[PDB]
């Protein structure tokens, strides 16, 4: 069910690139907790929509891609798990710029899309 998805990816870590001297913050990707209670709407969603704020253009529909399996927070004493690895999508050659307006979308194997992540 579309709750069922949703809430399945209510706990999620941002995989983030970040200069201290400089201040620059990128999204590399987003880690989705492999939790029992969700773990099957998990295995389920097979591919992620995007839509992020490039650092050069715009916001802009990045398209969307397979999921990939990693390591939860690439730690390779965790399991593996839901991780949109955002650098494969139509971006130009841009990174994603973090804390600015992004929305990621599970689609279901029948094609659905139903946003599970969005920040301003």
């Amino acid at each position: 069910t579309d709750q069922e998805i949703m809430d399945a990816h209510k706990i999620y870590f941002a995989d983030l690139n970040f200069n201290p001297s400089t201040g620059n913050t990128y999204i590399n990707g987003m880690y989705f907790a492999p939790t029992q209670t969700n773990k099957e709407a998990l295995d389920y969603i097979q591919k992620y929509r995007v839509e992020a704020t490039l650092q050069y253009s715009g916001f802009k529909d990045i398209g969307t891609k397979d999921k990939e399996m990693r390591n939860y927070l690439g730690d390779p004493n965790q399991p593996k798990t839901n991780y949109v690895n955002l650098r494969s999508y139509f971006t130009g050659g841009e990174n994603i710029m973090t804390y600015k307006k992004l929305r990621i979308y599970a689609i279901t194997p029948d094609d659905r899309e139903l946003l599970v992540l969005s920040v301003d």
